[PDB]
């Protein structure tokens, strides 16, 4: 039970009962589903993603900053932020990316087309097609920072 990735847990020194992601990092109170199995996963994804980099990023730079100097905390700091604004519906996710994003794909409301396995970062790809239409991802770490990922197709 529980499509690839969900877990059941319960919050430290807090009694939470929730579903957790070990590909995705999606918390969410609600279960992800309720039969359909052999189902595997599709070949393709597009997908939206809204990008934080830090000083250990393997580009330290970005169409925000000609340098970037926040540290690895920092930048989840944001990413953690950022989740919290989309959640509460107070801010969208396109509108975030397209205001923070350090992608070049900001200008996109942060949209990079549909991709297959093979040319994204594993951590970035695994995610991305372990999420469902419409869902949308907990931190996720690469070589470029840390991402959000939303799955749109």
């Amino acid at each position: 039970k529980l499509p690839p990735g969900w877990e059941k847990r319960m919050s430290r020194s807090s009694g939470r009962v929730y579903y957790f992601n070990h590909i995705t990092n999606a918390s969410q109170w609600e279960r992800p589903s309720g039969g359909k199995n052999g189902q595997g996963e599709p070949a393709r994804v597009r997908c939206s993603h809204l990008l934080v980099a830090h000083s250990q990023s393997r580009r330290p730079s970005s169409w925000r900053q000609e340098k970037i100097t926040r540290t690895k905390e920092e930048a989840l700091e944001l990413i953690n932020g950022y989740i919290q604004k989309i959640k509460s519906g107070e801010e969208d996710f396109e509108s975030l990316a397209s205001q923070f994003s350090d992608c070049s794909s900001a200008k996109a409301r942060g949209d990079l087309g549909a991709f297959s396995r093979g040319q994204m970062q594993k951590p970035f790809e695994d995610a991305s097609f372990a999420l469902r239409t419409g869902e949308m991802s907990g931190p996720v770490f690469t070589d470029s920072g840390i991402h959000i990922i939303l799955r749109t197709e």
